[PDB]
DNA sequence: ATAAGTTCGTATAATGTATGCTATACGAAGTTAT
DNA sequence: ATAACTTCGTATAGCATACATTATACGAACTTAT
DNA sequence: ATAAGTTCGTATAATGTATGCTATACGAAGTTAT
DNA sequence: ATAACTTCGTATAGCATACATTATACGAACTTAT
């Protein structure tokens, strides 16, 4: 009660920590989004009650949003609540029902969660054939970091945690990555993601040219100025955002400017060759099993997602 | 639990009855009536249902030879009309838990046998289509550009339906794609592509020339026949699931006559089977498990299992170890 | 309370069906048991006092049986209480920690739970070798057993549940043979346990002699009288105890007559050649996934419990 | 909890404390004392524990540089001692719930590097093998048969302490067998036989005439040697896992010198050294992961794999297809 | 007489973990246009 | 004196026994068609 | 001036589900017999 | 009349969306060393 809930709420930002940096971002905006639509219709917004729940999805709804953004909504609301000692307006068949109907007729209009323009083998061996040859310290890295988010299938945020320090050999000579938290893991054993030769040759270019090896405490990736001169960094990661940035760059080089549709995924992004690796490995021929310690996965859907139809039946038949 | 907590969970449900696919409602209310006249009949409450009443209800679902996984959908449908109502479900309940224990125990120790479709294979395929092919028949054309589509495809019934001449091509060869969509997943599909060969394309030919239904193309590929063999397109109404389930069925008595073997289910052949057969078939020229828990979209197997399991490539590591 | 207690107890022998008729057995055999120690001491069996049940499960102990056989007798008091709406034993330091304490010391003095005497293909050759020959109906009966009991490595109370219509063939004419109820499940889908040329071959050969296959309703195995005729029904099964006596009979025919020690396994019995399949597909170089579906087990630990040294390392030093 | 239900549960703890092993008692006061002292040295009650109390702890042991791991058996006793004892436990609350996953990020994310046995392979018994087998001393013939049944046997300290002269045979060849008992599991095994080379046995005979260890056979393999050189069966003594772990020491010593790097962990060899080597080894040649994840009886994995992990052979599929 | 069980009691080993929403099945009753 | 330990205590890596039931193991007492 | 970011907000895709008992680590303090 | 359906209702086989969070997608506003 009133005092529990003051408690409840406190206890959880005394310990922010416990959670992502982007849940707390995602608590917010929603909350946001919540106390707007509440104001203008003079609702109280927490407690939330069911019913204005209820038109609020509704209303995001009719806004044009992604049923995946509806149920973020939904989500933060229902976190807010729970964590708060109160029920979860999901609780309530009003809230739980609307979902449910406001997925079902949005599906069946088409609607369909997208994945990222892949970035495969191919694609890799063409702008690597093309990049190879630059002395650009931009272009060193930029063909550094593309080929160790093909070869190691890391989420653009765990390349950018990568410190020089987790960087060790297999006795090859093949680069090993060593990766502490994911997102689907945080702890102390950890992984070790391998490079292939050609791959690791790559990397030990752009140390070199770059001076990050001068401290192990440094990220392996970090700006890189106009002037082609580099700026290690113990303290600051290079954003999550400018990865994003070289693989749209890196499209623009090979395809050009991008539509004027406004939709997403035109050019590749950060988990472009996630999923285009994913792929090329099915194809290889490599075991499922196999796909999926690459890509560190506890599970098998995303990874089925990632390389279908979306043939055989025409052989038998064709003869 | 409150009549007006009751009935506000009632409109709830009502208004936001989309929630629900349409089948689904008519189960529930199927159910319902089922139990609301049983419980008039002998003299129990239906709502809410009370556990030993639903106990005796299942026992007198049992006693009607009614397979466990149809006591199932009983439980099943009364246990959500509770639980979205905010009364206790009956399944919450010791005597209600013990009875379907039994009772499914029971069951599985009478020979209680879980069906599937009759296989509807290659040798099915081209026999029929040696009984037909020749056939001038209006009707004897559409029906073997169906069991082409359904084969050739392993598109489930519903599915076929909803095909229009606006969703096909005509790729690599004279050939032909069917751009589908046979998931409904949010994080799914958004459709697909279905090819065929000289088997199937070229049924789907001659369907068209007599069909005459590519003149529009927001129609529908798949029509009505009428008695006088004259077709009629529509780009509003698709050819019904039974209407479907009975070419299948058609098709089979065509070949072997008259129903069979008692009043049991898959004498003949239904919807499911060309989907049942082109597995099998795909099982049986050994085709890697991707197009086989695949092909038809089973992204979840035990199903390309069911059917290719009396097949002789699926016999097991120990028949072969015996065998050297 | 009292009423309620009753009740439950009531509700459960109605829907005695619910549970196995062994579960059943145990109940009963653990109670008669339990409440003759109280009786001894003066003590009122139900409910049970933690206290009182302590030193029952150390009189056990100190009875020299196994821990599985304690572990079994504490499970029964549980389940009656439990499921009586009354507190576990187990829910006490009391029992929680003696359970613990014991097994513990009895592991630390040695005991482990044993395994069958394995059963595999070499006993099944060579057996077939020497029965193959007899035309007798208790001989043929018996090899088919015992190459089904080899070949689908069926519990043999699965065995015993066979009915005839519950064969089948496969098409390369191999039989086929449907299980409905296993110890791990009761469903209506089911396996379909198939047989190698050779056992097929074994197998007609006794529905033939004995003309089982009479009514398809019929037990695929019955008795077979000293008069060498056989005794078809679809009412009453041959016994597990049978079953399990053409195992030890089969044992004594090729190494003659046990031991005077009284140990168990001295001889082949009912799963004998589940742990010999087993095993030899672990060999053959079968894949665990493999071996896995043989056995019908959803999962990986008997599986391994039964293959193992209880060598490599002696040819990388051997060189 | 009611005071007197504790003091019951407190007697019934003491009563079966056979319950648990001596090294969990060991570790469970060692915690409670750490606790006790800083409850003191804060002004806080230590029995039954607050969680604001706890939460406070726990950021006091990462404050003090504590592995996760660490900080994971603080908390996990204290849950123990109070679960054992009637109390809530401090898990169950919220604010230590919180604490100890932000811990957990907080740690995860400055390096925190869980550590594994530096590996002793065929490259270090060779070598060490090089430079020992031509010495008379006493502890040096005992020092070499040890690290022979640790890395042909991949055994365990606490394992080969056990070992008595009366578990060995002569198996296939001079070799030997030494029948061991690497589990304690009830629904595990019996025992097992280990085997070794030209390497192991046979320094293992040089023990033997110089340990004079044999002479009674309800002694134990291995014993002390004093500094005269001279050996000290015993049917009722076994060498401590601390002396076993001192051969490792001090062998690498003997090769590398000094303590190096710090007051880290695993600078030289320790108890499992001959373990991890002997996997590496073991997958190195490419050897099934059989006497992989299972060889030093770990019928369970990541163990045989946080082993192999840098090694080529274990690169993944990525790399494969990269190279070709 | 007796082989070949059955039944039964105590003893001990072996094993999974689950649903609930939506489609098809099929006899039949209802509807259109030949 | 120190070598060579053992015992300790705190630190951390490596595992594996509790539920709830369902089944088999085996001697011995009883049952039936020969 | 400006390339090359960073930061930040709304929008939307992707993913696991967990512990708690027992062993080893290692510096050190204590114990024996050379 | 019936063929050829469609609509129904009860029976059953075949699937796949809810938690709770943690992450990426991308335009645009701002920041800094050149």
């Amino acid at each position: 009660t009133s005092d529990e809930v003051r408690k409840n709420l406190m206890d959880m930002f005394r310990d922010r920590q416990a959670f992502s940096e982007h849940t707390w971002k995602m608590l917010l905006s929603v909350c946001r989004s919540w106390a707007a639509w509440c104001k203008l219709n003079n609702r109280k917004w927490f407690p939330a009650e069911p019913e204005d729940v209820r038109d609020y999805l509704l209303y995001l709804q009719a806004r044009g949003l992604a049923v995946k953004t509806i149920q973020q909504h939904l989500g933060q609301l229902n976190m807010l609540h729970r964590r708060s000692g109160l029920p979860r307006p999901s609780d309530s068949n009003a809230v739980s029902l609307v979902m449910r109907r406001i997925r079902k007729e949005n599906v069946d209009a088409g609607e369909r969660a997208k994945q990222a323009l892949a970035f495969e083998r191919t694609d890799f061996d063409q702008v690597r054939s093309l990049m190879e040859n630059s002395d650009r310290c931009q272009d060193i890295r930029n063909l550094a970091f593309l080929g160790i988010a093909y070869n190691t299938l890391l989420r653009i945020a765990e390349i950018a945690r990568i410190r020089v320090k987790d960087i060790s050999r297999t006795d090859g000579g093949r680069m090993l990555i060593h990766i502490g938290r994911t997102k689907t893991l945080v702890s102390t054993a950890g992984v070790e993601k391998a490079l292939s030769l050609g791959v690791t040759k790559l990397v030990e270019r752009w140390i070199s040219v770059s001076g990050v090896a001068d401290d192990p405490n440094n990220y392996l990736f970090c700006r890189v100025r106009k002037n082609g001169v580099a700026a290690p960094s113990a303290t600051s990661q290079l954003s999550t955002r400018a990865l994003e940035g070289i693989f749209e760059a890196t499209h623009r080089l090979i395809y050009g400017a991008k539509d004027d549709s406004g939709q997403r995924y035109l050019a590749w992004s950060g988990h472009s060759a996630r999923v285009g690796a994913a792929r090329d490995m099915a194809r290889a021929g490599v075991s499922i099993p196999e796909i999926m310690q690459a890509g560190g996965w506890t599970n098998v859907n995303i990874v089925m997602n990632y390389i279908r139809n979306l043939g055989a039946m025409v052989r038998l038949l064709e003869d």
